[PDB]
């Protein structure tokens, strides 16, 4: 008798971002595309002692947020982003990769009250809709990139179950999660803290490393197979995975790409570590040159140190490089989209894959047919003239 409806969470890196660097121009978004802004990033006051970001030192603010100058900035443009769109939803999305200070903010009722009121101090400064928690990741700590401890995964929940309590009825509380199996299983308790969330925003990409191609596809590819079952992953395999762990379809959003990674497989060795002797016996061995990871360091990508590649720059400089050094491809089974780079010996090596028109239209179909709640994407700042999240709203009926 009638339609559903999906919601499209548009994260923004406004602020700066480790991975992704610079924050962008909120100016040049398109929030008629979107159902949701993520405005990204507060980061948090924090005792950590590696913590490099002199200001997040402060200790007179432990455990708050910090916003920066910019950030403060760009919030103060929300009447004129919401006059464009009466509909959109703004939320602070505070944390990102490498954002310290969550596993000390949630470790007291003393520490979770200051974070929950300096939460609750923002939401009405700034006349937020909510707030989105992205904490890279509770026990974990993204393999020591920041502070963790095993109580994280209880006083996750702790803090989340206090925050719901604290804020306002009608504001909107949501949390990342990572792709990785051990997120569901052993590091967030997702099935204790779903009644306190309004949605979960899956982090269904970055998944170009150890031994894998493909960064986001849907479904593992056959052609360029992933070598280590550790390795191996797809955006449907995480959504299954917390499927089986207890969340029901309609909590989740899909989180989908506007960008690219070079995967790792082709400058390092990949390490299989079920293997025998794993570290001297790599199942993978690095395909690029000097020669391919020139002409990428030329492009401003410095392969020892990152692989990130917005969308849009995807477009104007691999795409259409004038030398024609990138031929595109679809890979049918994973459902998006790579370029190759011709080898000196005139072999295509696998140089990139992303989300262009054709995938996000294909994860939409997705998110409709697996009864998701919608998708969310990382990040704004890089589609090319707002095409990919016109996409998405096109394919959801948003
Ligand atoms: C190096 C680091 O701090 N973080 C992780 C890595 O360890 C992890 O195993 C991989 C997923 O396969 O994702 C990176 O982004």
């Amino acid at each position: 008798a009638h339609a559903a409806s999906y919601l499209s969470v548009g994260y923004f890196n406004g602020g700066g971002d480790v991975t992704a660097g610079p924050g962008g121009d909120i100016n040049k978004l398109d929030v008629t595309q979107i159902t949701h802004l993520n405005y990204s990033f507060g980061l948090i006051y924090n005792d950590e002692k590696q913590e490099t970001n002199p200001a997040l030192k402060d200790p007179s603010r432990l455990h708050q947020i910090y916003l920066s100058p910019k950030v403060m900035a760009d919030l103060q443009l929300l009447p004129v982003l919401r006059k464009q769109n009466p509909e959109l939803k703004v939320l602070l999305s505070v944390g990102g990769w490498g954002a310290r200070g969550f596993s000390g903010a949630a470790a007291t009722a003393e520490s979770r009250a200051v974070f929950i009121r300096s939460v609750q101090q923002v939401i009405k400064q700034y006349h937020l809709d909510g707030i989105d928690l992205d904490w890279e990741y509770p026990v974990n700590g993204a393999w020591g990139l920041v502070e963790s401890q095993p109580a994280d995964r209880a006083n996750f929940t702790l803090l989340l179950a206090e925050l719901h309590k604290a804020l306002d009825k009608g504001k909107l509380l949501t949390i990342a999660v990572g792709a990785n199996v051990k997120s569901p299983q052993e590091w967030v308790d997702v099935k204790g803290i779903a009644p306190y969330l309004d949605y979960i925003n899956l982090m269904t990409y970055d998944m170009a490393y150890g031994t894998q191609y493909f960064n986001s596809n849907l479904y593992d590819s056959k052609q360029w197979p992933t070598v280590a079952a550790a390795d191996r992953y797809s955006a449907n395999f995480v959504v299954d995975n917390y499927l089986a762990a207890g969340l029901k379809p309609a909590q989740l959003n899909l989180g989908i790409g506007f960008y690219g990674r070079v995967p790792k497989r082709a400058t390092e060795p990949g390490i299989d570590w079920d293997k025998a002797d794993a570290a001297k016996n790599p199942v993978t061995q690095p395909y690029f040159t000097a020669r391919e990871t020139a002409v990428f360091k030329a492009m401003g990508l410095d392969l020892t140190k990152d692989s990130y590649f917005k969308y849009n720059d995807i477009v104007s400089k691999l795409l259409n490089d004038p030398q024609r050094r990138f031929t595109a491809h679809w890979d049918s089974d994973a459902q998006v989209p790579y370029l190759t780079m011709k080898s000196a010996e005139g072999k295509p090596l696998f140089a990139i894959s992303y989300e262009n028109p054709r995938s996000v239209a294909l994860k939409a179909d997705y998110i409709k047919s697996k009864g998701l709640g919608g998708a969310m994407f990382w990040e704004y700042g890089a589609d090319d003239n707002n095409r990919l999240a016109h996409q998405l709203a096109e394919s959801l009926g948003i």
